[PDB]
């Protein structure tokens, strides 16, 4: 039944994610993995792929300013599972790279700024005809 859960306490700050993997290498053996890092990886906002000299295909949940907070391997899991995780976090997925993103997930997976949904000086709040 799996029933897995991340370390949200250790992940605190995750505002973006980047996948690191050997550019001059291929994930033929990891047919699944390769997929996630070829098709959807471009559709997933704030989720970009990386071509390192020679590293393993691992996700890097950074903290906005590229403050790598945590890195988890993907070679072990399957595309279907790896996608589940991304969704679990809050990442957005579109149909195309040139596609847009609704206000709901505009800043996703990050939260909207404080000074935006807060109001108290609405017409002095007294009386209105």
């Amino acid at each position: 039944m799996t029933n897995y859960r991340p370390d949200w306490n250790r992940l605190r700050g995750l505002a973006r994610g980047r996948v690191e993997t050997c550019g001059g290498c291929q994930l033929n053996r990891l047919k699944e993995v390769k997929a996630f890092v070829t098709e959807d990886i471009q559709l997933y906002h704030n989720l970009v792929m990386k071509h390192l000299p020679g590293a393993d295909p691992e996700l890097v949940l950074l903290s906005r300013n590229y403050q790598e907070l945590e890195r988890i391997p993907l070679s072990q899991m399957t595309r279907d599972e790896i996608n589940a995780l991304v969704q679990e976090l809050g990442f957005y997925r579109k149909s195309a790279p040139e596609a847009q993103v609704p206000p709901e997930y505009l800043w996703a997976p990050a939260k909207p700024p404080e000074e935006a949904s807060e109001h108290d000086d609405l017409e002095h709040h007294h009386h209105h005809h």
